DNA sequence: ACGGTCACACT
DNA sequence: AGTGTGAC
């Protein structure tokens, strides 16, 4: 009791924006505002595939992947912003530099983690000390947490939402001990305060609406930021683990969606993530692995370790492109040509983080995928990157995966290539 | 014909 | 260096 290590070590939000692409074009374009909107990319086939959704088209049962044409039947008024088409192919730099603007923001409140576009993780440990400090045996009001929801809160002895939260709230704060600086749980409210501060930072700063998860680790914020979404954010406390995840489906934890979530659920007979506490770490070693036993064993039990990373920009920059079915390049000069225009956008990209970042890519990747092949790539080739020049990037990597054509004639390409895929690696100084 | 990107574990 | 999984 005494020794066990409760994983409440550390405050860390998560930072999600809400509809992230949908609210990107809205601000740009204003009559998309406040209606059932959704981004589409690629329009001529079946209207274009739905890649983000406001939550007024949400309403309408409107999903990401849905066909727009699909989409439309749902909601016949449906309003639809088209991701930029640049070389033929679609082009996300709007969203990048969008992205930008609210990692620079949350940046100055604490090192960040770029876990994606429209989302990053805050450790903040250090700065919740230091506000600890500033404000000292000061209770905290419920005023410097307008938008902030205690799961599991309220219990016990108004059926709308916003009362429903005050209360939880209140049952919360009425609970804390500010006296002590050690408690997590007081840790985790004063982390919750800053990342209110952060999130009207956001908005107020870029016009974009987002939603935050405070708890002890990445796992547990990321999971309570859906808790309340749009435009709110929810404190996850260790004490609240047991019942939240006692209704959890595995699936529903970061990195449990795929296959070793379905084998983690059909090996040992369970649904929720809280059914896992039964099980030894040797147990769940044995079946998942050493690394994802342990990790299971301590997650169950809303304790994780992985660390915040330092890490604002992508590792790498990338450009691919599909050509299913049909549309697959059976002939050299196309598969030329699209290398090309990869090239050619990812030299752009490459020469402005150059710029931006101080730092240069010393490799190239080529991957690409033959009709018929179950694997998102057939093939991947990697070569140097000496120079940001389009022309030799796509003649380097033509050069790379050339052999992949099996026909004789070489003036044709076969098998057809079905995906194309440039990517930047290996960056460093300069 | 569930696209375009990203990170990362395993080998 | 190459492959596969997972995420968003
Ligand atoms: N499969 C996916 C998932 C997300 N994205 C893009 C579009 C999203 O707007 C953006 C953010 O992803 P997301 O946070 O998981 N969903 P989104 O931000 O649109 O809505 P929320 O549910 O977070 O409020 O990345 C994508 O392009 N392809
Ligand atoms: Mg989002
Ligand atoms: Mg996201």
């Amino acid at each position: 009791g005494p020794h066990m290590a409760t994983g409440q070590d550390r405050v860390v939000a998560l930072v999600d924006m809400d509809c992230f692409f949908v609210q990107v074009e809205q601000r740009q374009n204003p009559h998309l505002r406040n209606k059932p909107c959704a981004v589409v990319q690629y329009k001529s086939w079946k209207g274009g595939g739905i890649i983000a959704v406001s939550y007024e088209a949400r309403a309408f049962g409107v999903t990401r992947s849905m066909w727009a044409d699909d989409a439309k039947k749902l909601c016949p008024d449906l309003l639809l912003a088209q991701v930029r088409e640049s070389r033929g192919k679609a082009n996300l730099t709007k969203y990048r530099e969008a992205s930008v603007e609210v990692m620079e923001i949350m940046s100055r409140f604490a090192v960040i983690e770029r876990a994606s576009i429209d989302e990053a993780y805050v450790d903040l440990t250090s700065a919740v000390q230091e506000r600890l400090q500033k404000l000292q045996g000061q209770p905290i009001s419920a005023d410097l947490l307008p938008s902030t929801y205690i799961e599991g809160l309220p219990q016990g002895p108004t059926v709308q939402k916003e009362g429903m939260r005050k209360q939880g709230l209140f049952q919360w704060l009425d609970s804390l001990q500010i006296d002590n600086l050690t408690s997590p749980d007081l840790q985790l409210t004063v982390g919750a305060v800053i990342v209110e501060e952060m999130r009207a930072a956001i908005e107020r700063e870029t016009g974009f609406q987002c939603s935050a998860g405070i708890s002890h680790n990445k796992v547990l914020a990321k999971l309570a930021c859906g808790l309340n979404k749009p435009n709110r954010q929810t404190l996850v406390s260790h004490g609240s683990v047991p019942q939240l995840f006692s209704q959890m489906p595995i699936r529903k934890i970061r990195s449990l969606g795929g296959k070793l979530g379905a084998s983690v659920i059909e090996i040992l007979g369970i649904e929720y993530m809280g059914e896992l506490t039964q099980f030894t770490e040797s147990q769940l070693q044995s079946h998942f692995g050493e690394k994802n036993g342990s990790w299971l064993y301590a997650m169950c039990r809303g304790i994780e370790h992985d660390p915040v990373k330092p890490r604002q920009l992508p590792k790498t920059i990338g450009c691919s492109k599909n050509f299913p079915g049909k549309t697959a390049l059976a002939t050299r000069e196309q598969v030329q040509w699209w290398l090309l225009q990869l090239a050619q956008e990812l030299e752009e990209r490459l020469t402005k983080d150059r710029n931006d970042n101080d730092r240069v890519a010393t490799q190239l990747v080529v991957s690409i995928r033959v009709q018929g092949d179950k694997r998102l790539s057939s093939l991947r080739r990697c070569c140097a990157l000496t120079r940001y020049d389009a022309h030799k990037m796509s003649h380097d990597a033509f050069t790379v995966i050339k052999n992949c054509n099996t026909s004789g004639i070489q003036t044709e390409w076969s098998p057809p290539l079905t995906m194309l895929f440039l990517c930047a690696t290996k960056f460093s100084a300069s």
